């Protein structure tokens, strides 16, 4: 998992941030923003660093098998405990399901919530 990592493709941004509830005015020109993500792993420890366009960043810290709170680029916070299963980091919390794994060098992020899928894939730098 340690890398840094730029998004190059993802599925169902629309889609999934509707259900989040965000205004499409916001939806239109968010859709835009780079992401770099930078991860540091030091053993069961992740450091995991969202950056975009603009200079803001959104950093979560987290040990695999310890209760957490989590986050989001906007600034959303949930308590969720990371476990690794099969390769990847998984997560839970009411309604809502998350994965990150390292595919062939690339870092790829799943998170559903009811019958709807987001997918980003971010190639490493």
């Amino acid at each position: 998992f340690t890398g840094k990592f730029e998004m190059e493709s993802e599925k169902n941004y629309d889609e999934f941030m509707k259900l989040l509830g965000i205004s499409s005015d916001v939806i239109e020109k968010a859709r835009n923003f780079k992401i770099v993500t930078e991860v540091q792993q030091d053993g069961q420890d992740f450091t995991w660093s969202q950056h975009y366009s603009g200079g803001h960043t959104m950093t979560n810290k987290f040990t695999v098998g310890k209760e957490s709170n989590i986050q989001t680029m906007g600034g959303k916070t949930f308590k969720a405990t990371v476990q690794m299963e099969g390769g990847k980091l998984v997560v839970n919390f009411p309604n809502y399901h998350q994965t990150s794994e390292i595919v062939g060098d690339k870092l790829v992020e799943v998170s559903t919530i009811g019958g709807v899928t987001y997918e980003r894939v971010s190639k490493r730098l």
